């Protein structure tokens, strides 16, 4: 259960961001993650972050996630940040990264998929074992001691010793 190499990991686009409806806490995000439309993406930064903080910003989708549709509107994904205190921030690949592709650890193995979809049941789905394992350190973002790697290098946050949700 707990191992990286089921989760997928990849690079997408954010193209628009629009306040929630109903619940005003989440920011729905049209995310270009490289498939055929855009994903929709529901992410509650709006407490901390406003849209403009977003918008046209490269950020890391875990996307074997099932489906939701929270609240009304419709999520597939979420995005993954760095929190520290109250402070909360995106991880960011480094520039110029191809959208879609898949973000590894440091010395695993590409060959090795991730889980074509993860658990309905929090318990049973890895992320959630995972999780714990998932630290920023120094600005580099960290499994278990291990770097994440783009295909242009280490993926930053703008925090230290921060912990991954």
């Amino acid at each position: 259960l707990d191992d990286i190499t089921r989760l997928n990991i990849i690079v997408g686009y954010v193209e628009e961001v629009e306040i929630h409806p109903d619940a005003d806490t989440l920011y729905c995000l049209k995310i270009n993650v490289g498939e055929e439309k855009s994903r929709d993406i529901c992410s509650g930064l709006r407490l901390k972050k406003n849209s403009e903080d977003l918008l046209h910003k490269y950020v890391l989708v875990l996307a074997n996630l099932k489906e939701k549709s929270l609240r009304g509107r419709k999520s597939h994904g979420m995005v993954l940040c760095g929190s520290f205190g109250e402070q909360i921030e995106l991880l960011a690949p480094p520039d110029g990264v191809n959208v879609g592709e898949r973000i590894i650890c440091e010395n695993m193995d590409v060959n090795k998929l991730p889980d074509k979809t993860l658990s309905f049941d929090k318990e049973k789905n890895p992320f959630f074992h995972i999780q714990p394992h998932l630290l920023v350190k120094n600005g580099v973002a960290h499994y278990k001691d291990a770097k994440w790697l783009s295909s242009k290098g280490e993926i930053t946050c703008p925090l230290e010793q921060g912990t991954i949700s």
